[PDB]
């Protein structure tokens, strides 16, 4: 038998008609339609005498098949002449690494082939007339939608994971290239950004430290810190682009033209010939998708954003009712509105995410990258508003810096400690307990090594995505760039949390969730726009907070109109300089730009020779 | 052969130099030098012909022209309706091609290829220009550049096709502009201007119609001003975004959009140590980017800032001169005083012209000294330098009257002079007067040829003598600047001067015919440049639409109608205005981001070609 890489779990009582049909499509050659992979059940006929196979099936492929699949996805690898080119089976000897493809790459290729399994003449899933099919429809999608296939997931490499673990937690630089090799470009990019952002916050943590310790509340002192803050915000987000470009080029994912990739299983449409790639795949009119975006999805997001402000106002009206009652058991009643609002926020965030996931799926995006960018953008604007609208209200409407400091202190200390317990420490404790339980059950049987590994990973938690992880750092960047003049220790507590966040998130990836399917990402996606918008908002925030300070208002006792005009002029000058600085700093280093240019030139010379 | 390009040499150039120049223009590319055809204007001279002896005609073979078309990378439509770069080996696959036919490449394309080959004529072992030891040479140095710098070669220019120009003329002046016909004769750059001119005139029409009842019925209300300014800010973004889409359609059809101009050979003005290019692998001059960057930010940038400060200093003298003139009219009491009021405006306008001609010489010098590799880079940097100076001299006085003096009566009168009197005088100076003078020279040349009485046909002789002494078209800058300043008065001060767009459309209705006469019967044929966009002008026009948000919000916030609502709380009023301004600037950027710069069908056509290039690279590395 083969090396098992991907597991497919089928429902409770799936018909044999369906099982054999699914087996045929996963085994049959691509010429006859269907992936040319290998299919086998978790347990053999001999071991099925005791341990019955609970409709769990293992998927693998040939060494030649894997290399042909690597060409299909367009994996870029380094050649002997140190140039990065897309892999081809005919040109396999020219590649430097040629153990060539990692397990993560192998499992991604298998996932890609299973996702591109499309219905030919089948009018339904055999045995299930309710689960109707049409030419071009993704089989894996229809199987998951109907509920015939419960889940498809890649298997962990216990020995490889343990080797990475020892080089990961502990003191030195994070092994981003090792994380890439096991989890993929997307997960390694997150741990690469986390390590970078922690180092990026260090200057702001060191500069902000004497502002708290010696209580520096002067005009000159605040202007110096805010000026440094605005320069820091631009320079770190610009230097990240350059650093990411170096890393993704080395990986080869930067040279990948992801726009020509095959559509996601969730993409529906009339089967036809693609105008660009020439592939027989589903076709959906862009205007239908655009109308759903701007006429249904956009007004819904705006309604939820308005409702968020409406709910926030109820909390600030509830804090008035609670303060009046305390002024007239009362000390307990003061905590009550903060407890209620925080609970309502959690109810709102879980409900909006279901509505956002539905609408982005309904929008019908062709590529997974597009679906992700649109889904992140929807959930992010809602999560940002619910988190910062109350903070902005205290700072600029209430103008209560004592309450704002206490609000930020809860968010940066108590909330981050509780977050780490809920995020990885508690789920790890619970997963470790399940791990012993399963291990003991297998010992009592009297070779179920792979059986135990599949049963364990099957019931393990599914990693939802890098969104929740990046959002933590986005909100961190929010408190630091916006209110560092109010709370100078903002960056100090951000670095302290991030010092344990690397260890906690690693533990969450290794011993909590089952292996997530690798995605060849070339950047942090729509997060770059999000972080850059936050650095633009920080100009407005820092200029307002300085203009609001009683030190500046002492200079302008009557002429308050003049003061605002000066502040607005300074704000406009800073916003212009911020854009010039971002334009002046190239998003890619010189050597990467030249390497990308020579490859661009080669493609044009190749097209002239081929025609 | 058929003469296409003319090379004029200085009055007494040595035969050593003439034969050497002839050799480099005729010798095969393998031995170094363009594989073109060289011949003198006349083989038979007379007394009146002996003067015009150093005139030489340049042409090329049909095969040579096609090989030269491949070298520049001209993109033409294939039989499968796809746009691909020309190759002599793949010549049969291109639509409209026939070996016996010479109608494939236009005269404008042909003359561009010849110019390109003459510009890429580089010195091999020559340590100087033969016969002129002062005009030193080194390996890699452009011969055409050194010949023009030393003064051995006076000028190099393409010849007009009289019959073709007359056919275009009848379809041009008088319906929609024949942009594809202008492209065929003058090139992508000149046709792009007339394409933008025609578009901008149509784009201004809504603003001219909306602004018309604001003047006629004198609509000076809060609601009325907000509606117009809101429409103005939406209009500014949408027209500049729709232009990008329209330009993309046109440049794709032309093929210039599919051209990768970044890999093109350097301009003749580019100097450096001869070496191998890291990207193209071509043996061309090499210059370190850091040296160019230091010259830009440490010498050129502070100079531009000094001239910009001096412009504000000179402007202040004018606003101090208008005070001296207002006092001399008012303290005295006669008629002679009414004449003295016009005097400072006349002096300042003259000083501005002296400043603009002097700064342009300094800007042309510094951009050449910066040492840019591509002609596109030299143009974008030169446009940007001259534009910030021309914009400041034109608008600093307008901004001073509007926000320092806060005199809307004076601002209206200032814009009225700029949009009516100044635009009428501009058209006379731009084409009407130079055409009158060129027509007079035309009669003088025709009479000179009639007096010859030679045993040869002096049709080509007359054509060369005429076009040689004709004015040289400096570039599309002055032409685009007119429309940029127009867009400036319209997008910024439409709330103050509602007829701004009305007079802009009226001038542009004659500008099309005035600039057509200018390009046909005033200047000699300009060398075609395959442009794929309006260049740095897109950034300039977009910055103007960003400034218009600040301007319209300030002018509305300043109006006594809004200040009537806020009698004491002036701080609150500014906070509302600034909040509205920030919201509009955000929405303006979102709207520009939402509108795709290229249409769906062009994006797909560009995508399939991008995919084909990757599939080609995979097949070539396999080969
Ligand atoms: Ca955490
Ligand atoms: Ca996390
Ligand atoms: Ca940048
Ligand atoms: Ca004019
Ligand atoms: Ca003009
Ligand atoms: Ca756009």
């Amino acid at each position: 038998s083969f090396t098992p890489l991907v597991v497919i779990e089928l429902a409770q009582d799936v018909k044999e008609e369906t099982k054999e049909w699914l087996k045929n499509r996963i085994i049959a050659k691509k010429k006859d339609g269907g992936a040319q992979l290998l299919f086998r059940p978790l347990l053999n006929k001999y071991e099925q005498e005791t341990l019955e196979n609970q409709n769990l099936y293992l998927v693998g492929a040939s060494k030649i098949r894997m290399l042909l699949g690597a060409e299909a996805v367009g994996l870029v690898k380094e050649c002997n002449d140190n140039t990065m080119r897309a892999f081809t089976y005919r040109t396999r000897q020219n590649f430097k690494g040629f153990d060539f493809l990692t397990m993560a790459e192998c499992q991604f290729i298998i996932k890609h082939e299973l996702e591109n399994l499309r219905a030919k003449d089948e009018k339904m899933i055999p045995g299930y007339p309710q689960a109707k099919l049409y030419p071009g429809k993704s089989l894996l999608r229809r199987l998951l939608t109907s509920g015939i296939v419960i889940q498809v997931f890649p298997l962990h490499d216990s020995e490889a994971l343990k080797k990475l673990e020892d080089t990961w937690y502990t003191l030195k630089y994070q092994p981003i290239d090792s994380i890439r090799g096991y989890f993929g470009e997307t997960i390694a990019l997150y741990f690469g950004f986390l390590e970078y952002f922690t180092f990026a916050l260090i200057p702001m943590a060191v500069i902000g430290l004497p502002y708290y310790l010696f209580v520096w509340e002067d005009y000159d002192k605040y202007v110096i810190f805010a000026s440094f803050n605005l320069i820091w915000s631009t320079v770190i987000l610009e230097l990240w682009k350059r650093g990411c470009a170096n890393m993704t080029y080395r990986w080869g994912t930067l040279l990948m033209k992801r726009k020509f990739e095959e559509p996601r299983p969730g993409f529906h449409g009339v089967l036809g010939i693609n105008s660009i790639t020439g592939k027989e795949e589903p076709l959906y009119p862009s205007y239908k998708r655009q109308l759903r975006i701007y006429l249904v999805s956009l007004p819904f997001v705006c309604l939820c954003l308005y409702f968020s402000l409406y709910v926030m106002m109820i909390y600030f009206d509830m804090e008035v009712w609670a303060l009046g009652l305390h002024e007239n058991w009362t000390s307990v009643l003061l905590y009550v509105p903060s407890i209620i609002y925080a609970i309502v926020i959690e109810i709102m965030n879980r409900l909006y995410r279901y509505a956002a996931e539905f609408l982005t799926s309904w929008e019908n995006h062709r590529l997974e990258s597009a679906y992700q960018n649109h889904l992140i953008l929807k959930v992010l604007v809602f999560n940002f508003l619910n988190c910062f609208a109350s903070l902005f209200y205290i700072a600029f409407v209430l103008k209560d810096m004592k309450l704002l400091r206490q609000s930020l202190a809860t968010l940066l200390i108590t909330s981050q400690i509780l977050n780490q317990i809920m995020e990885s420490f508690l789920p790890y404790w619970l997963q470790r307990k399940h791990g012993v339980r399963v291990k003991r059950k297998v010992q009592a049987l009297k070779d179920a090594t792979l059986y135990e590994q599949v049963i364990l990973e099957k019931e393990m938690g599914t990693y939802l995505g890098t969104f929740d992880d990046y959002l933590e750092l986005f909100l961190q960047f929010g408190y630091v760039s916006l209110f560092s003049c109010v709370y100078p220790l903002a960056a100090a507590f951000a670095v302290l949390n991030n010092f344990t966040e690397v260890n906690s998130d690693a533990l969450k990836m290794c011993r909590v969730f089952k292996r997530p399917f690798s995605e060849p990402s070339a950047n942090i996606g729509v997060w770059q726009l999000a972080f850059e918008t936050m650095s633009v908002i920080s100009v407005v925030t820092n200029c307002a907070l300085i203009g609001m300070s009683p030190q500046v208002n002492a200079v302008f006792p009557e002429s308050k109109a003049d003061l605002i005009l000066i502040v607005v002029a300074v704000e406009h000058a800073l916003l212009a300089l911020k854009f010039i600085l971002a334009f002046a700093i190239p998003d890619k280093p010189r050597h990467i730009q030249m390497k990308l240019a020579r490859l661009e030139f080669e493609s044009l010379e190749a097209l002239k020779q081929q025609q």
